[PDB]
């Protein structure tokens, strides 16, 4: 079963290249497409895909607001935003706001494929460079987690993809997804990257 991807954009040339690359990676696949944030946000919660690709440059000049609304939803997957902004601080703001990654729209095809496959199906840990930054941005009642939720949190913090977590814990990805949503909600962590940083600072494990 290939990893699931939801595309939220209003940039045809971008969608084309992304869908072209995805069609050449047997283990990752597009499960939905939305041309505006309102549509995509509702689709994200219902499909609960492994990866949600969000265009921060759609009509409205409100990419961050759309990231916020998306992030308010109960999701177990990763969120990677696309933007034409080269402002270094924008990568930091996206991460602080709930994105697990940030990509420019001008990447070489092979570099974009590697990024897409990693985001949807590979291990993903935040760079040492941005780590101190999200750390500072970061109440959490860890004892409210069930054993399984703690095991889920520990592996999520390792940057492991759902298939790898499902296997290590001998549970289906469906179950992994259910636990990830519950755990993030209880710990008040906005994202999987936020969970890896929290666990790291606290050394809860």
């Amino acid at each position: 079963e290939p990893a699931t991807i939801l595309l939220i954009d209003d940039h045809p040339m971008l969608r084309t290249g992304v869908k072209q690359l995805i069609s050449m990676a047997p283990d990752i696949t597009v499960v939905g497409e939305a041309s505006n944030g309102e549509q995509g946000i509702e689709l994200a919660e219902s499909l609960d895909p492994d990866l949600i690709l969000l265009d921060l440059n759609m009509p409205g000049m409100n990419g961050l607001e759309t990231l916020d609304k998306l992030r308010e939803k109960s999701l177990s997957g990763r969120i990677v935003v696309f933007s034409v902004s080269n402002h270094e601080e924008d990568v930091v703001t996206a991460l602080k706001r709930g994105a697990d990654g940030y990509l420019l729209k001008d990447m070489e095809p092979e570099d974009l494929l590697k990024a897409l496959h990693q985001a949807a199906a590979g291990e993903m840990v935040l760079s040492e460079a941005l780590t101190p930054v999200l750390a500072a941005s970061l109440e959490r009642d860890v004892n409210q987690l069930t054993p399984r939720e703690r095991d889920i949190l520990k592996l999520i913090a390792q940057g492991l993809p759902n298939k790898m977590i499902a296997r290590r814990l001998d549970i289906t990805e469906s179950t992994v997804k259910v636990h990830v949503k519950h755990m993030l909600k209880k710990m008040k962590l906005k994202s999987r990257v936020e969970a890896a940083v929290w666990v790291h600072q606290e050394r809860i494990f």
